[PDB]
């Protein structure tokens, strides 16, 4: 019962509805402390890792992290849920989104998030005004 | 199994904290379709009322909604999860929010949120850089 990565299924509804707008993805990531690389790191390092390679890629195809914070306390809500990163990301299309999904450096380096993560969120958003 | 308002527990937890920032406040809101009100309105209407209510003080006491989306998917999670409001709210301080949760009209007005939510989140967040 751990979520890391999405489904065939659900992948194609999302390229399936492609609005022309941004897209707001928020990410609720909850690392795990010992990371899973078949082939002996900790999560947080396995996670920067993904970090250090996703982003070059991400601000090519015009990826920018739009805001981000600090887990302090879960006021509503089940007290075992506790996540260890949560920020919104903004892209400028749908189609940016799928395009880095498909790069070369993406696919070797979400193999990092792949270990590090032991269970995630990640929610499309149509921003609207305040 | 739905959370609507939090644990008298937690929320010392919250007061106990009190770092001086500003905090933000991720909310994920799941409306029920039939309201839930002691003494026949829908969900939605009974949600809107706490707005109507609840803005008036969370503007005096400082309070501004900062973000808000629009859910269109889950791309990572259980597809049982769906959210009919995601938003963060600013406040100055964990003093200006206790302020507002003590303020007679708010809690006349939470009535109606009480009412409205079949389940949701409200995690405590200090913002970061970018």
């Amino acid at each position: 019962t751990g979520h890391i990565d999405p489904t065939k299924e659900v992948f194609a509804q999302f390229r399936a509805n492609d609005r022309e707008g941004p897209i707001h993805m928020l990410n609720l990531v909850r690392l795990r402390p010992r990371a899973a690389y078949p082939d002996e790191t900790t999560g947080a390092e396995a996670y920067a890792a993904y970090g250090r390679d996703s982003g070059p890629v991400f601000e090519r195809l015009g990826g920018k992290v739009v805001w981000q914070g600090q887990f302090e306390l879960m006021l509503i809500g089940p007290q075992d849920e506790h996540w260890d990163h949560v920020f919104i990301a903004e892209y400028p299309s749908v189609a940016a989104f799928v395009e880095m999904i498909r790069d070369p450096v993406y696919r070797e380096a979400v193999k990092h998030r792949q270990a590090a993560v032991e269970d995630s969120r990640l929610i499309r958003l149509k921003p609207l005004k305040p």
